[PDB]
């Protein structure tokens, strides 16, 4: 008769209803972060709802305030491990234990794994479909407090429509990353569209926040090998991923593929020590100056881990780093634009005007360091759409004559 | 006969007239900053202003638009080297050569020293009065195109009147400096107010942009020894100087003193390698959700280089480092309050919401990092002036009910 792989555990066993049961009022709880997300506790606790809690997240939530946490990304971990940002309960989404008594966190490391070694209580939902991913991404079976049995396809994206603005960002995105970059971009048309212009780049490499289906294909076709890179050669780094079932196959058990915690990924002296680095992300508006305002609302993006301020820093002390902010030039169906004589009312600024490197549009590049305001100001107004130029000259004048 | 020590150089040494005269129409020109700026050359730019050209400084001309060019401080130099800033014409402000035929950069190492490395024309103003400061700090006189010779007295600071307010902080900042701390901080009558609240203080050290009189006071007094640095003990390092006449004397030939150009002191990876970081800052405004706007009008200041952040950033990263932005609750003369429901329509933001840690006023100290949005404003607003807090909570309340 052959072994019963969940035996030796079968005493911390429970169904999802009796895991959560043990979460008390007023805790606060993390989850596995994006496509990890541990879908049989989510559901529990729901059917709970009325009993009880503060869900620590970092999605946005209706796309794609007072308990919101302004951190870096990065510093998350630290912040927790010092008790600064207090998990009382960790749910995270696991792989099945090898054979040696350890779990992988699949595709949700980031934040998950450090919220899982730090918390008073830990429920590890151990899915049969969750991948087994290399790198600093495992955890033994002892650690966990109560183990949470399931079988369902984790959380996929569906690759979105490219349109010609997208296209037109995607080739001046392509324009900046010349053969041997790293690169560190997200998911969305924009990117999508940014890796298909690459195809005749060579041996590129991924140090990156994540990855999905458009990174995939070009690791397939052999344009992404890893192989120029100064940290970790011949690997995807990242510390989350999110794609199709496929992309999911295709890192299961693969030791090309490694995922470590968000603190040492997207740490700006990590980052750095990738030479070549491109960054590549969007934001929701950027004003005349150069300063980056990037939220969830307006984002049409299911993770809002503001890790892209990470990657600017980063870029900075890559050699030969860059950064780009590659945004639609326009807004809410072409009625407002992304380039703002003044950001919004209130808004939160994500990256500093002394920071931002490139900005690209459907319209063109803006390379804006080094440049005078005066200097910046026209060079987003060239990158804007045709329809808001004149009121940006306007108030390009009204400022310096 | 004894040796005239300027005679081998006879041959380059001209005027203040006609050596700025070789300046050419819309040339940049670099000139020594703060203190040292080269007053027998600028005065003489003054006289031919008719003919005449970009000055690129980092003063608050007006305390204490269009051409200024957003760069983190420490960022200058390379900025210099790479084109990215062009400098056609470097004026600096040097002190006599040594035997071996080199000048220091006295109180003006900063961006002041990479701009004579790099630009196409260099005039040395050599001050008898320009002290000779130690650290990496020095140039052959042989790159120097032009020497114009002077002795006059450097600008110096008189030390201001502290109000209570100015107490206040100065005790609230002192109780987050521990023994062997390492720290940055500026002049004026809060970092004045700091320092005499810490006679009580053991091997204190100093890394910082700059120092002056009070700090000097502390070292006479053997508070602040260095004795427990990490990098660079027993010496105060910073990358400029400016302070009264007595500053001006205890730094000359004191190697104990060290400037070095400002990527070096600045830059926030090897401002990290001291442990125990305090960085004391103020700024024009906060916000409740913690933004930080930090520009030269309203700052009373004389030096505007924007190196506050590159503080922030190195403290983030010293082994139980902290920065503090040290701020009166009010300005206008009390009309006008700096913690703000939200910053001034344009103004720039200067240190990133999700990188403030401590805030100080005279009604006391909040720290942010590590609190959502609501538990900011309520922190802010129990150190805001009684005046502005019926109106702040009132957007709190709009804000998160
Ligand atoms: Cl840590
Ligand atoms: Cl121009
Ligand atoms: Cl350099
Ligand atoms: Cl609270």
């Amino acid at each position: 008769a052959m072994k019963d792989v969940l035996a030796e555990y079968a005493s911390r066993i429970v169904s999802a209803e009796e895991a959560v049961k043990h979460i008390k009022n007023g805790e606060r709880v993390a989850l596995s972060h994006a496509a990890g997300v541990p879908q049989s506790c989510v559901d529990a606790l729901v059917q709970q709802a009325d009993l009880f809690v503060e869900i620590y997240h970092m999605l946005c939530l209706g796309e794609g305030r007072a308990d919101f946490i302004p951190v870096f990304f990065y510093e998350v971990p630290s912040m927790i491990r010092k008790d600064i940002l207090h998990i009382d309960v960790a749910i995270v989404q696991l792989s099945m234990p090898d054979e040696n008594g350890y779990c992988s966190f699949g595709v949700s490391c980031d934040y998950s794994k450090p919220a899982a070694e730090s918390a008073h209580l830990v429920i590890g939902e151990i899915n049969r479909q969750m991948p087994y991913v290399h790198g600093d991404n495992l955890i033994h079976i002892s650690k966990l407090d109560y183990i949470v049995m399931a079988d369902y396809p984790i959380y996929s994206l569906a690759k979105p429509k490219i349109g010609e603005v997208e296209e037109a960002i995607g080739r001046n995105c392509a324009e900046l990353i010349e053969d041997g970059a790293t690169l560190q971009l997200g998911i969305g048309a924009i990117p999508d569209a940014a890796l298909l212009f690459l195809k005749d780049k060579k041996d590129l490499g991924i140090h990156t926040e994540m990855f999905s289906d458009g990174v995939v294909e070009l690791v397939r076709s052999g344009v992404i090998t890893g192989k120029k890179k100064t940290l970790h050669p011949g690997k995807m780094v990242a510390t989350f991923l999110m794609g199709s079932e496929d992309v999911y196959h295709f890192i299961d058990k693969n030791p090309d593929v490694e995922l470590y915690p968000v603190d040492y990924v997207n740490d700006p002296r990590v980052i750095a020590q990738n030479d070549n680095m491109v960054s590549i992300n969007s934001c929701i508006e950027i004003d005349l100056m150069g300063q980056v305002v990037s939220e969830c609302i307006g984002s049409k993006q299911f993770s809002g881990t503001g890790g892209q301020v990470d990657y600017v820093r980063g870029a900075a002390w890559s050699k030969n780093g860059k950064s780009i902010m590659a945004i639609p030039s326009t807004a809410k169906n072409g009625t407002a634009s992304r380039i703002v004589p003044i950001i919004a009312e209130g808004a939160a600024v994500t990256t500093l005007r002394n920071e931002v490197d490139y900005v690209v549009t459907e319209y063109g590049i803006a390379q804006l360091k080094g440049k005078s305001l005066r200097q910046r100001a026209e060079a987003l107004i060239a990158i804007a759409h045709p329809d808001f130029r004149e009121e940006l000259t306007k108030h390009l004048r009204k400022r310096f004559g």
